[PDB]
């Protein structure tokens, strides 16, 4: 069945490109100077870039305005990612219930792990790479919001150093949304089941795009002790957030937008 | 590598396992499943059948007390099998440490998975068992100490892993190349590719009809992760309660910075 395990790489491959806009090779070219995107690097060109960089989110504090602005980004690619779970073989013959609970725990996972296709050492890519964040302007931040975002930039750094492209991170993200260990799944078999094939697909993928990367499947599996692991630490910033930041209120429409 | 040579590394680790863990898991099971009537253990199931064990083989910190020697004791057994990983005592000393320092904690609640069943936990080299319920039940934040524990052995010996499987993955714990504050990753990093290596071939081998059974049981190594971080969290607890309990000077600095 190797030419079946070929298929659903392709498969999920072709399904990834039409879910993500900016994909990690084009990101990367990006990145690497290779039509050279707005620069974000202190508040003045911040204030520069809302008027230029047109972000899709401005409704009076600098700090929570960034994060506020990564909220409404990440409830933008829940629904991508929901969009391309959509497509993973099995995915929608689940209980319905088992498929809510699989993205609800699954997407903050994807979040970081896609979100390190974006970044550098230096920075972050926004707004489909028209804007460019640095680390430097990111971790000055004030208040614990200078801590919030460098975590992200660390685990990015390691983790890009695996050099994966968007065809093996296609099946890395299927993998990841059928974690049969959720919280409250009803029927965890046929999450285990599909787990398997990609478990299959991946492996396959790494030794034949990576077949002087030796260990790489078994690397890339450690490295969703370190997702999980950041994924928890990220839920007690939220917690600290919510209680002491009250200018971070929102409209209570917005709030209920975001509250997930 | 070639076959003949993760085999032969297979090999030379459990036997280094037998060595220097006196209780192997296929000495707890045939005493937790017995048959046996050498190996049956006495059962501790309330207050006075513990103070009946203490003729045989406040309540709640003396267990506490009780786990904290064991752990010391099951350090010094694993610091004595690192030491025959090839290639671990040849590293930098200072990732010696530190690979030590994060990588028991992992490794102790992965072998005392092998000593539990759903209903309890082997004590005392086997000679005792200490039911799950009366584990539970015990006061202040004690009570919560070890269930988390028992959640993760059910569903990690429901792997079906033996003594073979389990010494190659202990050395795959201690080979970590992400733990905080290693020098030299390359060289561990190099080390537990071997070490991987020899467990893919090893699951393969020995469970068949298993499948992905390689890939589950590095997904296992997510779980550990995160009991590890409740346990330290306890202790903080403790710690800041009981100002009239100590800790073992080993236990001491394992803890110190996550
Ligand atoms: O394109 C994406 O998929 C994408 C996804 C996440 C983020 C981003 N989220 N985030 C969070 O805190 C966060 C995460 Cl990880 C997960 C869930 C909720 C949150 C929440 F609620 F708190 F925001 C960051 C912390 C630090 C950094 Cl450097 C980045 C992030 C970004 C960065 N911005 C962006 C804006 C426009 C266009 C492209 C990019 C992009």
């Amino acid at each position: 069945e190797s030419a079946d395990l070929r298929a659903l790489a392709k498969h999920l491959y072709d399904s990834y490109i039409k879910s993500f806009p900016l994909t990690k090779a084009k990101a990367r070219a990006i990145l690497t100077g290779k039509k050279s995107p707005f620069v974000i690097y202190d508040m003045n060109s911040l204030m520069m870039g809302e008027d230029k960089i047109k972000f899709k989110h401005i409704t009076k504090e600098v700090a929570i305005r960034i994060f506020q602005g990564c909220q409404f980004r990440s409830v933008e690619a829940v629904q991508e990612i929901t969009e391309y779970a959509k497509s993973i073989p099995g995915f929608v013959n689940l209980d319905l219930n088992d498929q809510v609970t699989l993205l609800k725990y699954g997407v903050h996972e994807i979040i970081y792990t896609m979100l390190a296709s974006l970044m550098n050492k230096d920075g972050v890519l926004i707004s489909e790479g028209q804007g460019f964040m640095t680390r430097e302007f990111l971790k000055s931040l004030r208040k614990p919001f200078g801590d919030f975002m460098e975590p992200k930039f660390e685990f990015a750094v390691k983790f890009n150093a695996l050099e994966l492209d968007d065809s093996d991170l296609a099946i890395f993200i299927a993998v990841i949304i059928l974690s049969g260990d959720r919280p409250g799944l009803l029927n965890v078999k046929p999450i285990e089941d599909i787990q398997d094939n990609l478990l299959q697909a991946l492996e396959l993928q790494l030794k034949l795009n990576h077949p002087e990367s030796s260990q790489l499947f078994a690397k890339l599996l450690q490295k969703m002790t370190d997702l999980r692991q950041i994924v928890t630490e990220h839920v007690q910033l939220l917690q600290v957030i919510k209680k002491t930041e009250t200018d971070m209120s929102l409209h209570p429409l917005l709030q209920e937008i975001y509250k997930d």
